[PDB]
């Protein structure tokens, strides 16, 4: 491509820039010290792991072109000490310095792109086998996982066994205390509200813990008749809503840390502390996770007494938005259904049910890490554009 | 104790705070909407999961205390819709609002008492088998990793399999990519520079994935005469004399977004990309994690150009003072020799050894959570006082 090839390649600035003009007549700008710290040659960089050999020890920061020729397709550079390295025109072209080639990097890498939703939600649904079989499948699985926060899968098994083969499609599951899955049924000396037949109002999971669970798998193994319908909200949409309609309650939940807790006996025994802010933002002030389960948020609140009450009214302004008509969604899962989730933007809740004497409704949990989930879209947008 | 015994117990400023005053006449003060929200009936509080089952949606933010009885160990309340509480004293006492009781109480929760150290260090050790059998060392163990940053545990095998029983010891291990546990040695077709007989320069695990892990346990299988000296820093105190010595390259490590990556198959296929800050602070200003390894740092890059070179000078001097004699401590592991340590907080290194046809140089290692790791300090600590 013209885009792609060198027309001209030359050292400026006291040698401590190279200039490429490309054929298209851009011009794209490669710091010396950037350039020796990315020798792809044997010495600076192991081919076998993708991985720099080169020690920040290695690098004298100010550092320039020695010297510098070029054809359409490469760079070939030596350096004052006498070492010397080829760069490739692709190569370079893909990691160019503009703000534009740089953004367009990261959405390719992070998969920014995020399409809110209120109660007009149309709920993402694939087949439970097809995802499990077909890198297409898998691909708009997970595509639409990342940027819905939500896909319903349809036709899998009544039986345990089948979020732990979605975790194996992915890569591997977030083992916690409660299991590396576990079944949400009404039980004896429960260990957790959602072990009972009460009603979960709108949280996350896990917010006990300081990394919470990336994304939730929950299939439906039993309903009951009398209840258990299922809610979901988009938290960063209502976060959004949030600040524009009352900006206090806003700043007080995204600067305010809350104490979460949770003891006792599952995998093992625990006895777990955290402390968040239910709007979590980013050094840009975005909102990136919602930390929220009223279960689990302690009696101990680390705050000055006279901050106490405002908080409290900021916390129900927000669940009251969350409540609001125009924000859930509701659905109820039946027996094969599976519902994977982003657990740092959705919340979701559950109407009760009537206890009885066996169990009337059983679902089967798991979690896994954001991390996880992204390599493997990367892996299958590169399998199904290959 | 007259410090938790209740003199007076009084509803104050519209009925919307509850003022105790305690038998050695200090005053605290208890939000009413708090209590509320914390009324321990069975109605509000499910006691088989220490947890609160009164959703927001119950709480009136404006309430206040309808009527007050006490005694020296309880309070009575009536709330305005004829709901009915109880509070104990010493359940109070713990959570007083005042700066004092909060400090204290999050002293107790977190263990934030902390050892700086350079290359004076005393390691911390104690023996392998004694830390699995007793709970009085295994506090030991845990309190000492958690303040100082590293303990070394002796006497273990020569075989794989001992940071397994660790893991256990503490609750699991944290998976990832590289396995439950990986093995440190020469690789063919190398996945990782961790995996040649190359010197590792300073730096963390894992900074490719945005939740790196918090503890790493290496253990000595086969050590080599030819190298492979370990090295060990204190970040914490590192980045303290830098932002002393050097605050502009402070300001733009603890600032400055760098791209992570890992590409391979270890576990499984895994195509990872992250980005951190450095330095990466809390938002008071407080160095909590170190996110550092030159080996995967990515060549893609995304600041702008003028902003590329400023950032290497800055690594430079970071890694200079992290090499300085005064901060690094250095040590060879011998067989049987485990070393649990803050990979949030240290770095670590090796030193090069020489390749040959058998391996001369084998590690196990593995991974856990910080709140793995706290959960058990936890609960020793209660056995052990208790
Ligand atoms: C379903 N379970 C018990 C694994 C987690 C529930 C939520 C949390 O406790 O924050
Ligand atoms: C030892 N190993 C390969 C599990 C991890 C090394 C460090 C990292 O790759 O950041
Ligand atoms: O039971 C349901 O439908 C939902 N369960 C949960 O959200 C939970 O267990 O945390
Ligand atoms: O090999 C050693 O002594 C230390 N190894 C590592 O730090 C690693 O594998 O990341
Ligand atoms: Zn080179
Ligand atoms: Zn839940
Ligand atoms: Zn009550
Ligand atoms: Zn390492």
């Amino acid at each position: 491509s013209m885009a792609c090839t060198i027309q001209k390649a030359e050292a400026l600035d006291g040698a401590h820039l190279m200039q490429i003009l490309w054929y298209d007549e851009e011009e794209s700008l490669y710091p010396a010290v950037w350039l020796r710290d990315n020798c792809p040659c044997s010495d600076c960089y192991l081919d076998s792991a993708k991985a720099r050999k080169l020690l920040v020890e290695a690098l004298d920061v100010n550092i320039g072109i020695k010297g510098l020729i070029f054809d359409r397709k490469k760079v070939y550079i030596t350096w004052p000490d006498e070492h010397y390295s080829e760069f490739q025109a692709d190569w370079l072209k893909k990691r160019c310095f503009s703000k534009q080639a740089r953004a367009k990097l990261q959405r390719e890498l992070f998969f920014p792109e995020c399409q809110y939703w209120g109660s007009e939600l149309q709920l993402p649904t694939l087949d439970f086998e097809d995802v499990l079989r077909y890198d297409e499948h898998a691909y708009k699985w997970l595509s639409t996982l990342k940027k819905v926060g939500i896909v319903r899968l349809t036709g899998a098994s009544d039986k345990p066994g089948e979020v732990s083969k979605l975790g194996k499609r992915m890569g591997f599951l977030y083992l916690t205390f409660y299991g590396h899955t576990w079944q949400v049924q009404d039980k004896i000396d429960a260990n957790n509200v959602a072990y009972t037949t009460g009603k979960l109002s709108f949280h996350t999971d896990y917010p006990a813990l300081h990394h919470p669970p990336g994304v939730q798998l929950l299939h439906c193994i039993k309903q009951t008749v009398t209840g258990g319908d299922s809610e979901i909200v988009d938290g960063f949409n209502v976060c959004q809503k949030l600040k524009k309609n009352n900006p206090q309650a806003f700043q007080i939940l995204s600067s305010t840390f809350v104490d979460f807790t949770d003891i006792g006996v599952d995998y093992c025994d625990f006895s777990v502390q955290s402390k968040h802010k239910i709007i979590e933002l980013d050094d840009k002030g975005q909102v990136v996770r919602i930390n929220f389960n009223n279960a689990t948020r302690d009696t101990i609140f680390d705050v000055p007494v006279e901050r106490v009450q405002p908080f409290y009214a900021a916390l129900k302004e927000f669940v009251d938005l969350m409540n609001s008509k125009e924000s859930k969604f509701t659905f109820k899962m039946n027996p094969g259904d599976v519902i994977t989730f982003d657990n740092w933007r959705l919340l979701h809740g559950r109407r009760s049910y009537e206890a009885g004497t066996e169990i009337s409704r059983h679902l089967e949990g798991a979690y896994a890490d954001w991390d996880v989930v992204m390599s493997r879209l990367r892996i299958l947008r590169q399998r199904v554009e290959n």
